[PDB]
Formats: structure tokens, sequence, C-alpha cells
């Protein structure tokens, strides 16, 4: 189990692991590291929440809704903190298209992939550091979904992270 701590996910910032910056997260608020849902769920208005019953207040979409980490583009580095390690199958990572509406529900159509890393059915460590490839073109309020695929459960645990591309 586990969650996206840099930049700082959804769930991250609604919890004690983060400051408690974002407000009415629901469950994640207790719990950011439970946001986990079958392998290939991306339902449209419950990606932030994957589907998880009382983690719906972050499927909630507004302009001004949540705290947005500023970062520019080309390479992030982005941390997951892990509660439960477990083999791993993979780790994906797409982001919102210039242009998305953020006071509409997310919907996945309005995403690009950009990364794909093979877990190699490895246990990680506590803390998981990765490079992704933001795109150039990229700018203003944007969100991140980051997909930990589970290697040992049919599983995955879904980040929505808020930023601010400069």
């Amino acid at each position: 189990h586990g969650y996206v701590a840099s930049p700082g996910s959804r769930a991250f910032f609604g919890s004690s692991a983060g400051g408690n910056l974002n407000t009415n997260v629901g469950r994640a608020q207790w719990e950011p590291q439970s946001i986990e849902a079958p392998k290939n769920t991306f339902i449209t208005g419950k990606l932030a929440s994957a589907g998880v019953s009382g983690f719906e207040p972050l499927d909630e979409q507004t302009a001004t809704r949540w705290h947005k980490t500023n970062i520019t583009t080309g390479p992030l580095d982005i941390t997951w903190n892990l509660t439960a390690q477990h083999r791993t199958a993979s780790w994906d990572y797409y982001i919102t298209k210039n242009g998305w509406n953020p006071n509409q529900p997310l919907d996945i159509k309005n995403f690009d992939k950009i990364a794909s890393i093979d877990g190699k059915q490895e246990v990680p460590n506590k803390v998981v550091k990765q490079t992704i490839n933001i795109p150039t073109d990229r700018k203003g309020y944007h969100v991140i979904y980051a997909v930990w695929g589970i290697g040992d459960t049919v599983n995955a645990f879904y980040q929505a992270i808020d930023v601010n591309i400069q």
C-alpha cells in the first residue's frame, strides 16, 4: 500500500503525512495509502478515488479545490512512500492535456500516457524514486495520474497529483 509523496499527491496532502494541507479528502485523511482497485480501472469521475468507497471527496474537481505543486516541464523526480512493500508489476504515469477542464470530473481520455516502468516482480524499498518526462508543451494546472501495479494481487494503487506547470 502506498502513495506518491513528491510532488505530494492529492491524498497525501490531505493526510497527516502531508501536513493536512488539502481539505475534505474523505478516507484519505486517515488512509492515503489505501486507494486500491483492480488494474485497468479508469472510471470517469472516479479516477482520484479509484471508485473506492469513502474516497469520493477526492473526485471533486474545481480550479481552486486542490493544492497544486509548482513544477517545470522536462524530467520530474517522483517519489512513492510505501506502507506495505509488495512485489511490483509496473508503474504507469499519465498527465492531463493542455485545455482539460479543471471544473469537470476527471476522464482518462483527457490524459496522455507519459511513462511505463517495469517493476520486474521485485520488492521495492519503502521509498521509491523514479523520473518521468513532463511534456514540454504543458503549462498551468495539470493532474498527474500515477499507478502502482502490484505483482501478486490483481490490484493497483492510484494516485492523482495536482501540479502547476510553469
